[PDB]
């Protein structure tokens, strides 16, 4: 199971950890990917999860987009978790560096409520340009299911916990 997490609320937990390493250790039912609408897993969390699958996540993702078209910002899709989890929930948070509306961050976190328990990153943080403190607050105020957040930066983890 999940270990070494700090409990923030009745249902939100947080740890300073690499989500790829956490997925390989736990093999959760659901791992969330910080996806873009095209499912092009080039960098950040998406690039790291895809590299751990030996590119099998990208091959599956390109077939999904060829059939269905792109996702919406704030939307999601369920695909295989490959060697990392039973399933991967690909969720698109708004990328502020592309001028996407930050209000769509709450819609993105609502996708988590369709799963009883998930391993996830903070949406729209990092190269998506949003304030991580804001992302954690939207997470706690929107997600009702059990979410285990992996934040791979000790300095940011300490700032998130000390300001919570
Ligand atoms: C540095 C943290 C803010 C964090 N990094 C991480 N958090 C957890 N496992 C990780 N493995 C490798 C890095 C990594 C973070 C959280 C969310 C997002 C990104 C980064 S991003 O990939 O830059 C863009 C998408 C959203």
């Amino acid at each position: 199971s999940f270990s070494g997490y700090l409990k923030l609320t009745d249902n939100v937990y947080i740890k300073n950890a690499d989500i790829v390493e956490e997925a390989k250790k736990v093999k959760p039912t659901v791992v969330v990917n910080a996806a873009n609408v095209y499912l092009k897993h080039g960098g950040g969390v998406a690039g790291a999860l895809n590299k751990a699958t030996n590119n099998a996540m990208q091959v599956e993702s390109d077939d999904y987009i060829a059939t269905n078209g792109p996702l919406k910002v704030g939307g999601s899709c369920v695909l295989s978790g490959h060697n990392l989890a039973k399933h991967c929930l690909h969720v698109v948070g708004p990328n502020v560096n592309k001028g996407e509306d930050i209000q769509l961050l709450k819609s993105a976190y609502e996708n988590f409520n369709q799963h009883e328990v998930l391993l996830a990153p903070l949406l729209s943080a990092g190269i998506f340009g949003a304030d991580p403190i804001h992302s954690l607050r939207v997470c706690v105020d929107t997600v009702r299911t059990n979410v285990y957040l992996a934040v791979f930066d000790k300095n940011l983890y300490d700032k998130l916990v000390s300001s919570f």
